[PDB]
């Protein structure tokens, strides 16, 4: 099966930047547009990234997404880390049949 393969963790002081990668497992991560969702607790995931690296309206540009197809991975990086970006943050693609799959989530900690 298809699989996305995420850290768990990371944190940052304010100002600086994290970084953090989805890795396809059973199949290539450049098959499928990836998607990533900030979400805060009891609360809907919303958008940051859709189709690999593109911001929906509203979504700072300190948020980037990018693909590296040598290590069949997704990633997602946040520059200028701001105390309102302390939150979850799920991966989430398509595997052959069209089936959603989700990375584990990885949590940013705002030091």
């Amino acid at each position: 099966d298809f699989m996305l393969t995420q850290p768990h963790s990371v944190s940052e002081s304010p100002g600086k930047t994290v970084t953090f990668s989805c890795t396809g497992s059973g199949g290539s991560i450049a098959d499928s547009f990836v998607q990533w969702y900030q979400q805060r607790p009891g609360s809907a995931p919303t958008t940051v990234i859709y189709d690999d690296n593109q911001r929906p309206s509203g979504v700072p540009d300190r948020f980037s997404g990018s693909i590296d197809d040598s290590a069949n991975s997704a990633s997602l990086t946040i520059s200028g880390l701001k105390t309102e970006d302390e939150a979850d943050y799920y991966c989430q693609s398509y595997n052959s049949n069209h089936h959603v799959v989700f990375g584990g989530g990885t949590k940013v900690t705002v030091l």
